[PDB]
């Protein structure tokens, strides 16, 4: 039995335990502390005050900001107990201790002690021990940093570059220490994700660092934000929400981040190349960068993305190291006849459920020749159910020939798994009032494909059709006529916002049920919006847009 202090602190409370990872953004409501992931075993449970046992986290990089907000409002669990490596929630609690004078203890157990303690009714944590129903286990103190540092690293840490840079380096070194890294690594560019207005604390952190003098040292793009930056006032977004959401975006721009406002930064001209070491947040962008581009970045939590951008340095750990990019589990995926575009997000979603805490190699799919957009949708869905920052697809992705670990296990995704996942993501009626496309932000080709399915037909008056995309794609779609073709059918194309960040009234208030082709939004949509969510192919979406009805049925390749 082994217990390891990750972040110090004292806590006591009832045990809240699960064997399935949870994403605090999208899966936990900062207003209540309740689990809102409708597909998680803990759905509906309030986490406030509990000692939360889960193997690790999954999903969104924004969990750090949601946990920070919960800590600040007193709605957070009293402690976190994992049994695997974890970064997102650990970083949120680390920022709480470093910058907000609040300690949330985080402990990692061995898997067997984890399972035993998860049966307990009550757990007490202090600096030296964890006790489950009185049964006490000694807790090893936080790991001591054994990092190789450059002279400029030490200069930043000593404060010779100011207090903001020192604070960033302090956080980077503490994260490297808990990961057991022995060095840092240069990054050529950053991508900031905490600009989504997921909680008041997201704004508080950004303005705190900006007022501290923080500024990025490497070129750094920005993920989606929670306002249509140029239009939210005219759209009728309430001032109480739009003003802090806009100020959150403004704070990162003031700190030198480029206002790309997109969750598909790999589509920008600034996209990194194969082998390039970058420092990115946003789970789908991280996974796409490693998986499809062959670039290298850990799945950095929100807030850590800014520290890495401020210093140009990240912990040399995880998939920055070649050994850690080798496939850790093999997945044979059934390839039925007659697949369409919906196959790829479904497979990514199921691949994450099958392999939630290590890097999988997906076999059996190379002959199907997935598009860049197919890989994009797959990676985004994989992020929702997994913690890993990358995956491999035999015959499709550039590093898929890396030798798997000699002890890799092999699992399957069967047709039966696919039918079950399809029905899980389709718990809603047939009548829909909204079609939601573009999580992550739509490519230009995805917009062209959508116009091709529409074939000049016009949406039903009672069905809104909304595509979220980055500004540069919308500009390009305006040039080549795709934007007008979509407008001709009644489709709205929105910049900056994504389905992760959209809000009423831009999200139409009349909506009761929506259909999406995003595996990611199919998962998060129910809890985020309170609406019933349907999941289908691009053409399933267009058919619903023209008729107002999404037929409830398994796809052709599953019947
Ligand atoms: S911001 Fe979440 S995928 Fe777009
Ligand atoms: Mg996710």
């Amino acid at each position: 039995p082994e217990a390891r202090s990750i972040l110090a602190g004292a806590a006591e409370g009832k045990v809240i335990a699960t064997t399935e990872a949870l994403s605090f953004w999208g899966g936990v409501d900062p207003a209540t502390g309740k689990v809102i992931d409708v597909h998680h075993p803990l759905h509906g449970i309030c986490l406030t005050g509990g000692v939360l046992f889960m193997p690790t986290s999954r999903g969104s990089c924004t969990g750090s900001g949601v946990l920070l907000d919960l800590i600040l409002t007193g709605r957070a669990p009293s402690a976190l107990v994992f049994c695997e490596a974890e970064d997102v929630l650990t970083l949120g609690a680390l920022v709480a201790a470093e910058m907000f004078d609040k300690a949330l203890p985080v402990i990692r157990l061995d898997t067997e002690t984890f399972a035993r303690f998860s049966r307990a009714a009550h757990v007490r944590i202090d600096q030296n021990t964890i006790k489950a129903d009185g049964v006490s286990l000694a807790v090893a103190p936080p790991a001591t940093a054994h990092l190789d540092l450059t002279d400029d690293d030490r200069a930043m840490l000593e404060g010779r570059d100011g207090i903001a840079v020192r604070q960033a380096m302090r956080i980077i070194v503490a994260m490297a220490a808990q990961q057991g890294a022995s060095a840092l690594v240069d990054v050529t560019q950053g991508h900031i994700d905490g600009c989504i207005y997921a909680s008041p604390a997201n704004l508080t952190f950004a303005e705190k660092m900006a007022d501290m003098g923080g500024k990025v040292r490497v070129p750094s793009t920005m993920n989606a934000i929670s306002v249509d930056k140029a239009n939210w006032r005219a759209q009728g977004v309430p001032e109480d929400f739009g003003d802090p959401a806009a100020r959150l975006a403004d704070a990162y721009v003031r700190m030198g981040c480029r206002p790309t406002f997109t969750c598909s930064p790999y589509l920008l001209d600034s996209a990194p190349s194969a082998g390039e070491s970058i420092g990115w947040a946003e789970s789908n962008a991280v996974i796409f960068a490693n998986t499809v581009l062959g670039a290298r970045t850990a799945k950095h939590p929100d807030f850590l993305d800014l520290c890495i951008a401020m210093t140009g340095r990240a912990p040399l750990s995880g998939v920055y190291l070649e050994e850690n990019r080798r496939p850790q589990r093999i997945v044979d995926v059934a390839l039925p006849a007659g697949i369409d575009d919906a196959f790829w997000p479904l497979v990514g979603y199921l691949a994450g459920k099958a392999v939630p805490d290590c890097i999988p190699l997906l076999r059996g799919l190379g002959a199907a020749k997935p598009s860049r957009d197919d890989l994009k949708a797959l990676c985004a869905a994989f992020g929702t159910t997994s913690a890993s920052p990358m995956l491999h697809i035999e015959g499709a992705t550039p590093e898929a020939g890396l030798a798997p670990l000699e002890t890799a296990e092999t699992v399957t995704i069967s047709l039966e798994d696919m039918a079950a996942g399809w029905s899980l993501l389709n718990e809603g009626p047939e009548e829909v009032q909204l079609v939601a496309i573009g999580s992550p932000h739509a490519s230009l080709e995805e917009c062209r494909a959508l116009a091709a399915v529409f074939n000049g037909r016009k949406r039903h008056a009672d069905v809104a059709v909304i595509v979220t995309a980055g500004q540069q794609v919308i500009d390009a779609a305006g040039k080549d006529g795709t934007l007008q073709s979509l407008k001709d059918s009644g489709v709205q194309v929105l910049p900056d916002l994504c389905w992760c960040s959209i809000s009423e009234p831009v999200f139409p208030t009349k909506t009761r049920a929506l259909m999406t082709n995003s595996g990611k939004y199919a998962h998060y949509g129910p809890g985020l919006s309170g609406r019933a969510v349907r999941f289908g192919s691009l053409a399933d979406c267009v058919e619903s847009a023209l008729t107002g009805r999404a037929v409830s049925r398994l796809p052709v390749w599953l019947s």
